């Protein structure tokens, strides 16, 4: 086998008619402004003390629970809080990119930044997210989102540093009006990153200054607290799916997410390494101050995470004060398969056995014969749901990755209120809006 490609096959590097033949409207060149010289020369670091795989080996997505030891910090949290994790790029991707830029041998040189004297960019300032005088290695590992999908203006600037006629023409197409569909297909939908682009266009030799003008900040990733300090003193738990997605990489089929791919590598020997975290300033996804108030928790898949924290917190509260007036706690949980991704099955049973969790309703979306999704079970218990919210001052909490799930749960609630109270659909919609304004309908949506 040699690789043989047919005349009709378009791809990142190759267009077909009409684009391959079109006259192009190409964006203006962004004005360069950074001068780079390579000079030869409230965050908490916490250990990972435990990690557990929550899903079976054949689950479509792998879910881990990670425990951090916060005992030697002054960090505190309440169930439902989020915190940020400061994660690096993969060493192999950083090395591959520096090698591609002819800079691997300069990786320990310090990056010194100034504004070019001759720049035509008004208001030019130095990128806040690149710390002055750090090593090239450090900046690519910890400061730049090298995974970012290159914008059309970045592709435009790369045109000028590409010497091969066909390659140059292709980048012109990809950043042009006419090329919008090829861009959306081959760059945006494909999740192409700078490295993928440079490997696919080998004659493109951009300067380091250009990259530093366009690569964005490597953002920390937030995670939800999935424990109570009352239950696991000195510890903080969180729960995540390892993100896997298809990418432009030629010698690689699946890429992992930056933060979850890193966490998964770190914990392989725990399943101690240390990670840096910081708290979010504002958190609002909390249990009611008044423990008598009943609550409804809706958390499909890893959306269950904050509610494990809520239940551990209430178990401890109840132990402190038996005979206390404690509101009901309902959980609507959803997963794909009872035998693969039923997160926390045993712990939930413990909560029910001990009367902390009042009701549990679980849906299995891909099991054979029932409720497929959480909103189906919510509708089956519409009478109780409406009463808790409208007569008992209850709160309802919706957590999870999909905005689709949140809208579907919202629309179920509209139906339930309309049906149970006998009001118009519009009045039910306004009811839920007012519950959100009153902070009794809370959402923690992750994407």
């Amino acid at each position: 086998s040699n690789v043989v490609i047919e005349d009709f096959e378009s791809s990142l590097t190759r267009s077909v008619p009409p684009l391959s033949q079109a006259s192009l409207n190409i964006p203006g060149l962004p004005p360069e402004y950074l001068q780079v010289h390579l000079q030869e020369s409230p965050v908490f670091q916490v250990p990972i003390s435990k990690a557990v795989q929550l899903t079976t080996n054949d689950a479509i997505k792998t879910t881990l629970l990670v425990e951090l030891d916060i005992s030697n910090t002054d960090f505190s949290y309440q169930p439902g809080d989020a915190f940020s994790v400061i994660c690096p790029n993969s060493d192999s991707e950083v090395q591959s990119l520096l090698q591609r830029l002819q800079l691997e041998d300069k990786r320990e040189h310090c990056v010194l930044l100034k504004i070019k004297a001759d720049t035509k960019k008004k208001g030019a300032t130095l990128p806040q997210h690149i710390p002055a005088g750090c090593s090239l290695q450090f900046i690519f590992t910890w400061c730049l989102e090298i995974r970012a999908i290159p914008k059309k203006a970045f592709l435009r600037a790369l045109v000028d540093y590409t010497s091969d006629s066909a390659e140059k023409r292709r980048l012109q197409e990809l950043c042009s009006k006419q090329g919008a569909a090829d861009y959306s297909r081959f760059v945006r939908d494909a999740c192409a990153c700078l490295l993928d682009l440079l490997l696919a266009f080998p004659s493109c030799q951009p300067p380091l200054s250009l990259l530093l003008e366009h690569l964005p900040k490597l953002q920390p990733r937030p995670y939800s607290c999935a424990s109570s300090s009352l239950f696991h003193p000195g510890k903080l738990h969180f729960v995540f799916n390892i993100v896997e997605f298809l990418s432009t990489a030629t010698t690689e089929v699946l890429r992992k997410g930056v933060c979850t791919g890193w966490l998964a590598l770190l914990v392989a020997s725990v399943l101690a390494p240390k990670i840096s975290i910081f708290p979010r300033t504002t958190n609002s996804f909390h249990l009611p101050d008044d423990p008598s108030i009943p609550i409804i928790m809706v958390g499909p898949g890893t959306g269950i995470a904050p509610f494990i924290g809520f239940l551990q917190h209430r178990e401890k509260l109840q132990e402190q004060h038996p005979d206390g007036n404690f509101g009901a706690m309902w959980l609507f949980f959803g997963c794909r398969h009872k035998d693969r991704d039923y997160l926390f099955r045993k712990e939930l049973r413990h909560f029910l056995k001990h009367g902390i969790l009042t009701h549990l309703k679980v849906s299995f979306s891909r099991d054979a014969p029932p409720a497929k999704y959480v909103q189906d079970n919510i509708q089956l218990h519409g009478q109780q749901v409406a009463r808790i919210l409208l007569q008992e001052n209850g709160h309802i909490y919706v957590c999870g990755d999909a905005k689709n799930m949140a809208k579907d749960v919202h629309d179920a609630l509209v139906q339930i209120i309309s049906k149970e109270v006998g009001v118009e659909k519009l009045e039910a919609m306004k009811t839920l809006a007012t519950l959100k304004e009153e902070k009794r309908y809370l959402q923690d949506i992750w994407s």
